């Protein structure tokens, strides 16, 4: 069972797209990726989610983060799910999935206690959010979307990101400031606020335009 | 480190409306409860999560469903912190908060790796679902809500929901049925799509109205 | 491991036709089973297996043997493939085919060193025979027929079966008299063979009309 | 108990044609075998099975296959078995059969739980699939043959072969292309059933003439 | 638990001022410092410490003497707590005060058997005094600050200090000759007594001017 | 090592007032006791301590609280110093002394890392608080005679008292309520204050007339 902060393991895999190294072949092109798991090959509640990330794979893409899937079906069904998808709900799935053969890496990542697990691996390996839902509830790709956005974020611009950002209810789309953790950063808050830099309504609760 | 399917332990914790214990005082009025740790008081991202959260404190209670906090501060701080947000915010917090002392509830559980971890426990104290977000990113309680939405309702109806339920891109705010996964039951979807009974695109993926 | 003589484990499968009970379920009739496992669904070989044994399976069970497949991979693809045959070879095949999640049960047995195992379990729970194919090269379902044809009748009759029996290239479709193994049983096997009872090519090499 | 996939055992044989050393003597002649064990000589279903197996024999060696049989009993026995099969049955033994003295050989094999074991092994003294019949039904032969000319194929031509191959019901004698295995492999299937160097009945389900 | 005499452990601190290293941060200048801890902010009898501390801080600073306080709270709270102090009581808290994120250093240094407990620590990083009074009843500023003084003065002197110094009932601020040991030092006494360089109640009763 | 909230050890000590059961002999009676150590007899800080608390006794004595000491010395020195206090300071200490014969009490109690170490044992036998001074550093028993009168009072009324009580800064010699702990009791402060009942300068900050 991983755990976040952690190293994503090495592992080779076999995917629809052919064997691969993880996390190397997405961190080596500085690519994060989400790998997300799921119960079985032609089942409903599944198919739903592969079209709902079919449809947001290039706002992904564009990101920089690779969406990738998994089960415990071997590679043919994976093949002939996806052309019933195609030839049934007009979308193309183009991600790699990963036929999982015995629920092997599963069972060393905990995605059986195989329920509905969310792993976002940022371009150096490392686990840097994790979901747990169950078989019966579908996820919403829309909330990783906003994750990973925020995710993203918080890395490049050193800022943390409200409730629900872009669209916080007391300030929209602005970045919180790390909350000041002495005496000398409380002052400086304060003299920054006073300069139009940040805008506060607290020493410790500061925010600025993205 | 708990997982999805385990029982929540039987625990004593202190909070802002006193010593309650876990599950049983949620259990026995037949509640589920949301379970959600954050890093400290006094902090930014946080008082955005607290404000979310009551704004929709009472949506979540009319589904039987009760929030409970949990920080490493104690429960002055959690007062005062609460008493802040009444004066610059003009909202009154009235969920309860653990103040967990030494971090102890916060390990057994593993938000220690706290950062911003959620458990959903249903009325029986059984872990439904779990969340672990980093602490530089603040959570959508809007999704924590869709999730006990689904959740309450597959448990009642025996139904699985699809992505995004209730908006789903295909079918809506219909339900799935569970797929047939025998020959007799694959006849048995046939048969009820020929009597209008179930929309299907095909024998292992059928829905219907929830009504 | 399993080898020849050893009981049939007790075992729990999920298949197309539902969970049932191995290897009671089919022993609890009177029946024997075939079991053979096959790599995965969607695949050419076995499909021309499948199509093999359905054109079989009725020769099978006039004999009192219940054919079963296997393979890891879950109930819903094992149902949409046998879709794909009714649909492009018009061929329905109605034997059950077990899921088997994790290889649990493929381990077990040794298909997986699954390769194209077989097992001829009788109604005493109990492995007759055992064939490992590599996956590369299709069984040929005339062969387990034949074999079976000759386990049932040795059983019932207490005789042998010659090579290639019921169309041996020596006796063609007569049987043999176990071989007299002492002094008397061999003055018997003299006595017989004077009597018209029995042919024989030596005292120990006797053979009759299966009748 | 050897297993499917394994190497032959190291081993020293005394036979009817001298000792020998297995898995070397064949395969330092770049030869298959297929070693058969049988209960006991003086035997009636064994005695029909050496008179099947010499009538095929030449078949098996101009494959480059060679036959070799065992038993628990001794070279002396051997030799009197088949010059009583010479005498009455007017066929002439020629391939060596080993006298296991103990059941040594049988037990490490495996074939003492002796039954009627079938043990094919390549140049490589690679196992390469093992059949056991118990002592009351006797083999056939034709079937053993069929299945090494299929492995003799797959191995040279890179291909499977299909349920009762050179007779199977949907294609009789053409040869099963292995099914693709990634979203690249389906497009080339696709592309070669275009410019007919392939025929199909779905993208992973192709075949061609031997 | 630590011991009088002992060394204070090694260790990184989080404070309202910055990680610090202990006892170094303090002994580097050839400060000492007085650690004391408290239950938790935003609690009343902390609180009228904080002010009693805040009101001698400079006292025991010109002594050389760095007070720095301790609870288990983080830091944040720490900040709006003093400013709390700041905005209610009129004083400005100056000295740092640790958070001790999870009773760690407190667990370690026997402060949870959090009670009430003071470390008087020395420029060489060694524990002069330990006082541990329970969470109902708050220290005298006054008392730790005269305890020292005294430990100041009887280090650089070489001398001891009586029942309460520097308003001993009999012998005021005036400080005492440790008690002669030997019959040599006995004699040593009697004559510097002689020549009224000290004054004795008996030979091992000596005192002097400070 | 003993610690603060441990029961006194049940030990037989001799004294100068004869063998006496401690906790037993003080705790029988109700009584408390502060037993603190001193290095030796006929030394100079040891002295004015003895002088410092036979001023004090009687007045520790009517709150209930005996002194009692302790030195690594016999029972003869105990009583030979004591005498040459009273003939050279005229003071008649009447208190009792242990003889702690090979440090065996100083040993389990932590007193030998004697240095000036004191305790202050409730009338259940428990530690209730204690101090650690160094050989060069007299004591104060005003201080002292200051934290037993704030320990009988806190646990007499429930109450807390001040830094430097009953001469505090900010509010002399009122006493505080333990602070509010939850929502419900932050409640009961405002309207308490709102009758006059207590003063606050905030909700979890309220002290009051000792009386």
């Amino acid at each position: 069972m991983v755990v976040i902060g952690e190293k994503f393991p090495e592992v080779e895999v076999k995917t629809t797209h052919g064997v691969i190294k993880l996390p190397d072949y997405f961190t080596k092109q500085g690519k994060w990726f989400i790998l997300f798991s799921h119960p079985a090959d032609f089942t409903p509640v599944c198919t739903t989610e592969f079209y709902g990330m079919q449809k947001r794979v290039e706002e992904f893409r564009k990101l920089g983060v690779e969406p990738i899937g998994l089960s415990v079906d071997q590679v043919f069904s994976h093949i002939k799910w996806i052309e019933w998808i195609k030839d049934n709900l007009s979308v193309e799935i183009d991600f790699p999935v990963i036929a999982d053969d015995r629920g092997e890496l599963a069972e060393k990542l905990g995605m059986i206690p195989t329920a509905r697990a969310v792993f976002v691996v940022d371009d150096k390996g490392i686990i840097r959010a994790i979901v747990y839902y169950p078989a019966e509830v579908g996820r919403d790709w829309d909330e990783i979307l906003r994750l990973v956005k925020a995710l993203k974020i918080s890395t490049e611009k050193g800022v943390a990101l409200p409730h629900k950002w872009p669209n916080n209810e007391l300030i929209g789309d602005k970045v919180i400031v790390p909350p000041a953790s002495t005496i000398e950063e409380k002052k400086q808050r304060e003299e920054a606020k006073a300069k139009g830099e940040i805008e506060c309504y607290d020493w410790w609760f500061c925010y600025k335009k993205l």
